[PDB]
């Protein structure tokens, strides 16, 4: 029952905010989860779906693309698809509202760590 969350700029995959780790995660998995995320980001373009669900066994990836930002979440296959997108939707509207103008010009990775707090608070409400 998790919500490994990652927000990155589509143009170049620059990470923005994230809340990967959870109650005692496994270095092996956490590493594989992040690497799979990168290979997803690097491939994103204009032809990509703005909403998408990607199967990976016990785990399933879900993401949305809005304003050039990819909101991605990894969770148990069992987790309600419909829920994952609401979670993402809440993150989006709050993120764009609070950082849309600055998102396309930042160059340092995780320039929005601050947002991690909102992700955490929003997470509780779903899991």
């Amino acid at each position: 029952s998790v919500l490994l969350t990652m927000i990155a700029r589509v143009a170049d995959g620059l990470p923005l905010a994230a809340s990967m780790q959870e109650d005692e995660q496994s270095g092996r998995d956490l590493q594989q989860y992040q690497s799979q995320a990168k290979q997803l980001f690097r491939k994103l373009n204009e032809q990509s779906p703005t909403r998408c669900t990607l199967e990976a066994g016990a785990m399933t990836f879900h993401y949305i693309i809005e304003q050039g930002v990819c909101y991605l979440v990894l969770c148990e296959a069992a987790f309600p698809k419909k829920l994952a997108f609401a979670y993402l939707e809440d993150l989006h509207s709050e993120f764009d509202e609070q950082h849309g103008k600055k998102v396309p010009t930042v160059s340092r990775p995780y320039s929005f760590i601050e947002f991690d707090t909102f992700i955490q608070k929003t997470k509780k409400l779903y899991i």
